[PDB]
Formats: structure tokens, C-alpha cells, sequence
């Protein structure tokens, strides 16, 4: 398991635009095209993403390559910041990846705001940072997922990932 495994078992592989749990267009695994309600709009952004004329349909390739540069973004989007760099910094690799997974769902500032979690994880008192985390819009529209991310931060295993 790595953090391309894990993300991937949680974004899903899809080559058709598609609404993800929020009701907004995506394609690939989990790559968000736009919040706007038009699909018009979203094909754009997809063809500027590609480089090409897609009509709302991109290859394995394709999708394998906007997946790169979005984990690539998160990472990188967690370094630059001043409140998840030391938290990252101060995690095992396993928790470092349950951070970017994170990150990868609701952007670098949506995460940057978990004040209290980030404090716990940083403290490296795992069960309490775990039942903080759960206490979140976050957990309640997307508990499955939630719930293994959380397990990965509590344990510092991949257990929740290990049999999908
Ligand atoms: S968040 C910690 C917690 C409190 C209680 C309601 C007793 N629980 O079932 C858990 C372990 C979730
Ligand atoms: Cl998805
Ligand atoms: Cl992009
Ligand atoms: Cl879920």
C-alpha cells in the first residue's frame, strides 16, 4: 500500500465526467473539473487539462496523469503551508499519506482549518486526534471513507486498506 494504492481505492477510476459525493463534475480518479452546474463548463476545463478536444472522455492514460499531478499538488500544497508542514513533517510515512489523502479530498485550506486535530496529531495522541477528526461535516457526508483515513491516523497501518 502507498498513497497512490490508497487513493485510488478511495477516488475510484472513471473516464466519463462524472458528479462526485458533492454533486460536482469529475473525471479519473477523483480529479474535480469544476463547482459549476455546467457541463459545458466542465468539458472545458477538461480539455484544458488534457490538451485536447475530449468531448468528456479521456483514456486510462489520461486519467493516470491528472492523478500524478494531483497527488504531486497536494503534497506540494501541504509543504507551502505553515499549519500542515510541521504536522506532516512530525508524521511517519503511513500518516503522512492519511494527510495528503485528506488534503487530495478538500483542498489544502479546507484541512489547514482542523486546528484542533492537527494539534493532537502533532502531539501524537492518536485516539484522541481520531475521535476530534470524526466531529467534522467531513465524516458525516463521507463516513466510509472518513473512517479509514481516521483508522490510518489512530494506527499508523494500512489495516483499513488492506482487504480492497
Ligand atoms: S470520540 C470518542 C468516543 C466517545 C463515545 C461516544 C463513547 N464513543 O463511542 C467513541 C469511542 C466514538
Ligand atoms: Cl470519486
Ligand atoms: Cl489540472
Ligand atoms: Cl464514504
Amino acid at each position: 500500500m502507498n498513497i497512490f494504492e490508497m487513493l485510488r481505492i478511495d477516488e475510484g477510476l472513471r473516464l466519463k465526467i462524472y458528479k462526485d459525493t458533492e454533486g460536482y463534475y469529475t473525471i479519473g480518479i477523483g480529479h474535480l473539473l469544476t463547482k459549476s452546474p455546467s457541463l459545458n463548463a466542465a468539458k472545458s476545463e477538461l480539455d484544458k487539462a488534457i490538451g485536447r478536444n475530449t468531448n468528456g472522455v479521456i483514456t486510462k492514460d489520461e486519467a493516470e496523469k491528472l492523478f500524478n499531478q494531483d497527488v504531486d499538488a497536494a503534497v506540494r500544497g501541504i509543504l507551502r503551508n505553515a499549519k500542515l508542514k510541521p504536522v506532516y513533517d512530525s508524521l511517519d510515512a503511513v500518516r503522512r499519506a492519511a494527510l495528503i489523502n485528506m488534503v487530495f479530498q478538500m483542498g489544502e485550506t479546507g484541512v489547514a482549518g482542523f486546528t484542533n486535530s492537527l494539534r493532537m496529531l502533532q502531539q501524537k495522541r492518536w485516539d484522541e486526534a481520531a475521535c476530534n477528526l470524526a466531529k467534522s461535516r467531513w465524516y458525516n457526508q463521507t463516513p466510509n471513507r472518513a473512517k479509514r483515513v481516521i483508522t490510518t491516523f489512530r494506527t499508523g497501518t494500512w489495516d483499513a486498506y488492506k482487504n480492497l
